[PDB]
């Protein structure tokens, strides 16, 4: 059941417009409604720290130290430049994908690894895990307190 | 006032007040995309699961996906890599739009071996709008500061 | 270049072709919504960010009415906005989410004191943002990532 008229375009399913028409597939001057189904085949024109054809030229510098550092690579880039260099590539009121939100995350480091000899750092992304481990002389504990995720420091023994 | 055009590039549709500026206001699926004229893509979703949601299948999971998926300190933290039946295929495909409902559930887990003033390990969700704290303890000083971009934390003894 | 609407709904297909799968076609049908590999914009989720002026205080819970004023939490995307019942969202979990949405997505870190200084300390970790943990006086603070674990471990030095 398909029809259009001066708004647009609506699509009934064999069964029903659902309650609140939510079960409806349609674009009209009210919007988009996809009835309870998906937006497939669609990117955001966002691209992952790392990727080939970034334009160093129209970049600032922040931008560019991350897209050249691989503690960075893989992470989405939500703020890449284009031409005037003041105008975001991809604009705010775009959709955004899952493949954006799989490249969302926050790099962790410290200047030593443990039992290692160099500095560490790695991506904290979603459903990754950060520990505070306790360690010789020193006990390291955590408690939520009125939200609050805390983690105390203090003195063993 | 509302019109619905079809020609050789796709469907748009002018709001009773016009075009607006650079077709912004206006509604349209066209060869070069979509158009919600300012406004939303509502009844959508992406196809994501919540970790601990059901219909999970345990057999075409790696082991870091069944984990969390049983694991309560993942519990409701979105899925963004279920599998499908060949075990390899993203369930989800990267090129699909996330929903509100996704973005809910984002967010990593912070633990500890020790709850303070308790006796058993510690573990929370840090969500988008959570905050984490890093606070001095009898003997140590702990500070923060952005230095060169990084949130830096430091630890002295006191 | 092949637009047509007929029982099935909106269907337009490129003059190059439909693809692996048609993942270049364009469509609008009862399976919902193929963007042909383009994006989707002009679009809005409806998310504020949190201390936008727009905001109402009347309606708000308890929680969200302590970020929307708590400065530390300024920018940051308010995923909790309630209506008039209070009891529900006013964005729905089946909006589709936007760059712009992405964008202020983070958490606070914070801490009672400010490194060489003598205030409190706090600052936002949105996408992409660095959390270094250092070593000081007397401690050593090393990383390793162990089993998928981001462990960041706190002994006498």
């Amino acid at each position: 059941k398909t029809e259009i008229n001066k708004d647009g375009l609506t699509i009934t399913p064999a069964n029903g417009a659902g309650a609140n028409n939510a079960n409806t597939i349609s674009v009209t001057k009210d919007g988009i409604s996809a009835g309870g189904q998906s937006v497939k085949n669609v990117v955001s024109g966002l691209k992952k720290f790392g990727d080939a054809n970034f334009d160093p030229l129209t970049s600032s510098a922040d931008n560019l130290t991350k897209q050249n550092d691989d503690a960075y690579k893989g992470l989405t880039n939500l703020d890449e430049k284009g031409t005037d260099k003041q105008t975001p590539v991809v604009a705010d009121n775009t959709a955004a994908t899952v493949g954006d939100l799989r490249g969302l995350g926050w790099v962790i480091s410290a200047d030593k690894t443990t039992g290692g000899s160099t500095e560490y750092h790695d991506q904290v992304r979603n459903a990754n895990e950060v520990k505070f481990k306790s360690g010789n002389g020193i006990n390291v504990s955590g408690k939520t307190v009125n939200g609050r995720r805390e983690i105390t420091f203090e003195l063993a023994k």
